[PDB]
């Protein structure tokens, strides 16, 4: 999948959620062998939707410049400022663990649809764009869907100086968070 799918749904709106990542897919844009969402797109599309199972909560963004920082503490500012906005959706403890375990474990999820791996051959860094979609319970006709995205950047030259990654790591981190609420109707179907 292009997004990683992270949810707490009755079984009656697991197909529905299915449509919404297929929803999302379709901004994924491909260009030089490398695959990005595209969120200018996405984002007008939802202003230009013109359904009735789907709807516009809000959308939150964050980018924060480059920090010496561990790898933890940087989790625990992506968490912070999604947690703070969308608490009816994450829970602070497992929204951390998720970030921190996909970010430690970058050498088996590599070749996962929803990460992309980048090298910046000027500056000598490198970055991953973490694509994952949470949904949870809102009539219980109705869900949230979280559209994320995280890209974390860090002054490490190759692809291989991400793999081993603790919590404890200490890079020069820099970090861009997209996240889109939904307010989802079961029976939305991708248009």
């Amino acid at each position: 999948n292009v997004f990683q799918p992270v949810d707490q749904l009755p079984e009656d709106l697991i197909p529905s959620s299915i449509q919404v990542l297929k929803f999302s897919g379709k901004y994924l844009k491909l260009e030089q062998d490398k695959a990005y969402f595209d969120w200018p797109g996405f984002k007008t599309a939802i202003d230009n939707y013109t359904g009735e199972d789907l709807s516009f909560d809000k959308y939150d963004q964050s980018t924060i410049n480059q920090q010496s920082q561990e790898v933890g503490a940087m989790v625990d500012k992506i968490a912070k400022f999604l947690h703070d906005a969308f608490a009816a959706v994450v829970d602070l403890s497992k929204l951390a663990a998720i970030i921190l375990n996909t970010f430690t474990n970058l050498e088996e999820e590599s070749s996962s649809g929803f990460l992309q791996f980048n090298t910046n051959n000027v500056k000598k860094n490198s970055s991953w764009e973490y694509r994952v979609l949470f949904s949870v319970p809102f009539a219980p006709s109705y869900f949230y869907s979280l559209v994320t995205t995280i890209l974390i950047t860090a002054d490490i030259e190759e692809k291989t100086g991400w793999w081993g990654l603790t919590s404890s790591t200490k890079k020069n981190f820099a970090v861009q968070i997209d996240a889109l609420e939904l307010v989802v109707k079961k029976g939305f179907k991708a248009p």
